[PDB]
């Protein structure tokens, strides 16, 4: 046998990071998840037990804390740049570094209307993420996203028109509920290596604020034919407001919330027109994505 | 044998309502999850297979979401209330109902610096919780409380002058960050029945932002020299603002979060003043708990 | 205000231990999660920035590892008892321990029909825990018990008989599948203080495993004609088997599975007798309890 | 723009099936949940409000569960293949249907050492899974696996002779603790249709206890260099083993246990040759992967 494919290194790498501005006292906080596997000649650790050619992950650890010690590490597209770049410019026979980040919201309290200078809340399990594949030879890939956005609309939302043959049950309806967890991915033209992505900096922060206002916004007025219709749109929007991204990808539930018959007791009317008190479904739930690009 | 204590019922009951007004077009949704156990002359069920004192679980998952069609689910206590009164002046042999009611947040969204009249957001996995318990002739026991509430400050934090002996390693800390969830718990004077609730409805809301209010502050402005201390004193003033409440309970976990010496490499200097980047620790944790009464 | 309670500590300590027979070459692990919480005249931590009272949960950290390396670890409810003694003892301020422990499986893999001397899998998310309070001037507490035992019987369980009124849309059924997560508590007689815990050992694990035994053999044997009726009679065998036991408690839901009629579709049946499949509900569930002692 | 990829439908779904032989009494449980994606001439659907193209993802529920009523569900290799070529041969727009099966433990329990003819435990929340890429024009893709199998060896694991430079602190060790949790996929000749797979039945079952045995075989009697190492004996063997498989890859986290250092107490020795007592690390965790193929 022979290895086709090989990766390795640390996951869960909880970091925290603060930003302390000694002339005003205003602190800022960063925590995230990280998470760096690396590649490259390193077949014989796995078939010659030959640890000679592994970085202990006990060490790609260390480095990360060592790497957010000494660089910036918002934005995390930059971030996870410099520290893929690191184990490939560090290490001869590494070639590739895949880091993958999660950031946490630690956003700042305001107190008696006045933004507090170091306490902060987490306002959603909401996340900003990346995934920064470092590939010697072949510059920086780097998928940006935000998930975990969770919403609800109580109407505005149809569903009609669809295929209907003899395993369809489902009732066409004009008004109903849609609500989602917003899995929202922009994937960026190839970076030819560190300097390309450095000069590109603003951008990230940029175009994560614009896809987030543009999901907000289309969910909230997009009277939907499907979720399939609205999450096209929202794609549509980003890729024309930011030339450097050459895909926009959704992944989205539609979790369901059903209507609850109660005619059975007393007449109650609960359905249709006088619908008030759903009931809403853990699972199933439809599962619609989306990879959205240039014509 | 014999049957020492019983109650039996249904659990985890989502349950949506909306509220339309015809008149503006503004919606608003209600989303909680709903457990209802009861009580009662219902010892046979278990000793001598008689269901005929068992109302059906189903029964009761039916009869929540008849009593939210019929009656408001907000504040929260006053819609646990009405459900457990239900329960026993329905049935003659059910004497008591334990009602737990998770309110989880649907904020709504700002489109445009304008609130959307049906779109929300999940801002937080804070909740809002009521614990209400209807006894027939002892009338109803309301704990009200928030959960879920994750802060952290960077910096007013301390922890020193803690007993010292031979199991003691940890350092006393002048300046240490200080991150909890924030469980916090309100438990009201006894109501005689319904109407004596309905009677305080405004102050169920009222009191939950004061508890909350208080909380955000007193963690975001005391120099803490504890969680114990601090947490007190955040009781403290809830109670000093709300008469009709007896105790308040607070249950904090410490999150720690530990420096990281890397004087190791390159001599980088990251403890104490210098220090930058933190390891947040997910387990173990310290756990405090405090409940505070009246003198 | 006051103080009315209080008590503090450390959760979530994981700990491993391991013993090697050194003549056999046969290692054995154990490997448990730990919450330690003390109370005493430790008020002033709260009221007065108090911290000479407090032993740091740090230290109670420390004490639970170094526990652990001068004692055995089974059975928990002597190490929780061994553990909750030593703070009372040590400390004259300290008056309560509270300790509670969640024991993890690790069982002996068997390979090629053999024992294997130092390998262990994970056979079971269930697990056997301690509730001990060490109480000065009181004993010893101990609550035991098995939980997240998850069981299926697809037939030999009822439900009819139950009462029926406008609420009730639940069908009598002869036949039905009962699944449910099985926590089960028993109580024991208090404890003057170690020595009395220490001479009772071989009962803890003994105990435990009746309280399996007749747990298992129940569910399987009884023609259910409820959860109610069915763990009375688990309940019922415990107290019968042991009597340093008090008091037996189940806590079970009922995991629903529902019919699906699939009639509208080319006539298909499966219902009643032709019933072969079902959609699981992941929510709600029923939630059944009772605590049976001695008549 | 335009739609680069696109797959929607119903993830989540929950199946149960019973089997009851007549003859002898004896019934059999399967429990899986079903997520199934349709691919096809779909994107009017997201560019142009056309659910003409749309199968409701409701209707894709339903026919898992009428296609669970009407075939075998397992292995689940077969009903995945089942399912998914139903997709694409009824619906002439659908040309792909990716089926992914986690199917459930529901173990037959032993009750006073005789097999119980309807009754069930969860003996572990490991998992066996499958990923069924049914392609018109292009056969079926089949990806098998086994998740979640916990497991934990005391001693005869190494982990010496790594890279060491200035971003290295871990010791060399010659006797530590390794435990993972396995994830472990073989992967399939393409099928040419459901003829194919049909005709390989038997093996699909033997294949998943094949892998199963030389993982647990392979872990318990491998004094381990690395898991690197001992992951790769792992998939070499299986591929002797089974010709109609291409691939095994394994996805290995390694769960730390970390000794601890007491000797600051009274000169408790516990490193080493000494080390009894461990404390397991939540995060973070190395992770470790491989696919192996023929040479
Ligand atoms: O928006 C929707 N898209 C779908 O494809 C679908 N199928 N059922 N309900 C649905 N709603
Ligand atoms: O606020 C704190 N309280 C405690 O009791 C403690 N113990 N260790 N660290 C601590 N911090
Ligand atoms: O065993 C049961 N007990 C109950 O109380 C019940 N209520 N609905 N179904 C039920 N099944
Ligand atoms: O088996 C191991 N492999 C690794 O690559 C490694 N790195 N640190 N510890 C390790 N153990
Ligand atoms: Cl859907
Ligand atoms: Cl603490
Ligand atoms: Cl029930
Ligand atoms: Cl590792
Ligand atoms: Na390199
Ligand atoms: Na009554
Ligand atoms: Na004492
Ligand atoms: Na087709």
């Amino acid at each position: 046998s022979a290895v086709k494919a090989a990766r390795y290194g640390k996951d869960n790498v909880r970091v925290y990071k603060v930003h302390k501005d000694e002339k005003t006292g205003v602190q800022t906080v960063y925590e995230m998840t990280v998470c760096v596997l690396l590649e490259g000649e390193i077949e014989t650790s796995y078939t010659k037990a030959d640890n000679s050619v592994i970085v202990a992950t006990d060490s790609i650890k260390n480095t990360i804390y060592i790497t957010a010690k000494q660089n910036p590490v918002t934005p995390p597209e930059l971030f996870g740049s410099i520290l893929g770049t690191h184990f490939i410019e560090k290490y001869n026979h590494i070639h590739a570094a895949h880091v993958n980040i999660v950031c946490h919201r630690w956003t700042r309290m305001d107190i008696d209307g006045k933004p507090h200078p170091h306490s902060f809340i987490r306002d959603s399990e909401e996340k900003r993420n990346v995934q920064v594949d470092v590939v010697e030879g072949k510059g920086i890939d780097i998928k940006s996203s935000l998930s975990g956005l969770t919403v609800l609309k109580s109407t505005n939302s149809q569903f009609w028109g669809f295929l209907r043959d003899e395993y369809t049950t489902l009732k066409e309806t004009w008004d109903r509920i849609l609500s989602t967890d917003v899995d929202a991915t922009w994937q960026w033209k190839n970076f030819s290596g560190l300097q390309e992505v450095r000069s590109h900096v603003p951008k990230f922060d940029a175009t994560w604020a614009t896809a987030r206002e543009v999901t907000l916004k289309t969910f909230a007025e997009d009277n939907s034919a499907s979720v399939q219709a609205t999450m096209y749109k929202m794609a549509e929007q980003i890729l024309a407001r930011q030339q450097l991204i050459e895909t926009v990808e959704y992944s989205l539930p539609n979790k369901h919330y059903f209507e609850i018959d109660l005619s059975w007791h007393k007449g109650l009317q609960n359905t249709g027109k006088n619908a008030e008190v759903f009931a809403p479904q853990s699972d199933p739930n439809g599962l619609i994505k989306c990879t959205v690009g240039r014509s």
